C-alpha cells in the first residue's frame, strides 16, 4: 500500500526524467524467478497490466540459473538496439513480446539483498543511452531500495 | 554535519530509552579496528569524549582479527556484569578503563555492509539485559545504519 506507493513515485519519476516509453519493478522470488509488481506507461502504448492489475511472466531461465547474474555485482545493463545485441532467440522473443526496442536494467538492492531489478525501456526506437543515464538510472535504484528497506523496517516491527 | 545530528539523535535516544549511563558509535576503519565517533552520557560519569571532541582507543584485537566476528552475522552480544563473563584480561582491562559494568552492543549495518557498533553500557551496577531491550536495540542499529546510507546516497550524488 505506502509500499505501491513507493513504487509509483519511482517508476513515474523514472519514466518523466528520462522520457523513456516504459518503466518496470520487477521483484526477485526464493528460487531466483521473478515477478511485476510495477508499471509507469505512457498512454500510447498496450500495457503490460491488465485490469485486474496481474501482470504477464517473464520467465528468464538466466537470471533465475544465476541467482540475479550480473546484478549480483550492482551491474547494469544498458542494450540500445535489442535487434542489434545478438540475444539468444527466446530472450528476444520476449522483448519484442514486451515491446522492448531499448532497455536500461538495473539492481534494487534493498539492505543487503538483490531484491530486484528497475527497467526504463522504449518501445518504438532504439536508443542510446548516455552514461549519464546509467549513472542516474542506478542511483534511483539504490534510492527506491533503501525507501523498500525503511518501509519494511516501520511496517514489521512495533 | 548532518551525520553527527544522526549520532546524536540515536545515541540520546538510546541512552533515554534504556536508561542506560553511556551509549557510544563505533565506527570499522578498513583493517577492522575502529574508532569512537559519538557518545551521549549522563552527566555524573566522566566523559569518553575530550574537550577536542577525541577519544580514547579501544584496541580490540579480537574483533579485527575476526573481520567484525559475530556482528558480521547480525548479531548482538549482551552482558549483564563484566566481572563474572570470563573475558580476556586485555578485554576486562578495557571494559574497567571505560567504566562499563554491563553492556548491550549490536551491529549497524550500512547498505549491505558491517559499518560500525552500536553500544549501550551501565556504569555502575550490573543489569540484565531483557530479550526485548536487545531486540529493540537491534532494530535502533538498523534504523541508523538505513539513515547514514541515506544521507551518504544523497551527500554523494549530484
Ligand atoms: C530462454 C528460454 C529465456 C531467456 C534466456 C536469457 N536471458 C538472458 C539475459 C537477460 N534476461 C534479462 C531479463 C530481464 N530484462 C528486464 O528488463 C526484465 C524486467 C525488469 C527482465 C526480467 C536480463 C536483464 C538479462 C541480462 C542478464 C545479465 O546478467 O547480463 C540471457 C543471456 C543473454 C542472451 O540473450 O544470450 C539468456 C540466454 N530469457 C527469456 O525471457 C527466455 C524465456
Ligand atoms: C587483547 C589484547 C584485547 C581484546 C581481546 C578480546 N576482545 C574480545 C571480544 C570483544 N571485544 C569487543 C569490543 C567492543 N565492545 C564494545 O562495546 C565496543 C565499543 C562499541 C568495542 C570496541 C566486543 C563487542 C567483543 C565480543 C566480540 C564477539 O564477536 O563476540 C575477545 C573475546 C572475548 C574474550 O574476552 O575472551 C578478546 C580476547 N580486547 C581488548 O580491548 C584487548 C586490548
Amino acid at each position: 500500500g505506502s509500499l505501491q506507493n513507493i513504487f509509483r513515485a519511482t517508476s513515474d519519476e523514472v519514466r518523466h526524467l528520462l522520457s523513456c516509453d516504459r518503466v518496470l519493478v520487477y521483484r526477485f522470488n526464493p528460487d531466483w524467478s521473478g515477478e511485476f509488481i510495477h508499471e509507469s506507461v505512457a498512454q500510447m502504448w498496450e500495457p503490460l497490466k491488465d485490469l485486474q492489475n496481474n501482470f504477464p511472466l517473464w520467465q528468464d531461465t538466466y537470471l533465475q540459473e544465476n541467482e540475479g547474474g550480473r546484478y549480483r555485482n550492482h551491474e547494469s545493463l544498458a542494450v540500445g538496439d535489442v535487434e542489434t545485441a545478438g540475444f539468444t532467440d527466446c530472450h528476444l522473443d520476449n522483448l519484442r513480446r514486451f515491446e522492448i526496442r531499448a532497455f536500461l536494467t538495473v539492481p534494487v538492492f534493498v539492505g543487503e539483498q538483490l531484491w530486484g531489478l528497475l527497467g526504463a525501456y522504449q518501445n518504438g526506437a532504439p536508443r542510446h543511452w548516455q552514461a549519464r543515464e546509467i549513472h542516474l538510472l542506478h542511483q534511483i535504484a539504490n534510492q527506491l531500495g533503501v525507501a523498500v528497506y525503511q518501509a519494511q523496517l516501520l511496517a514489521r516491527f512495533q
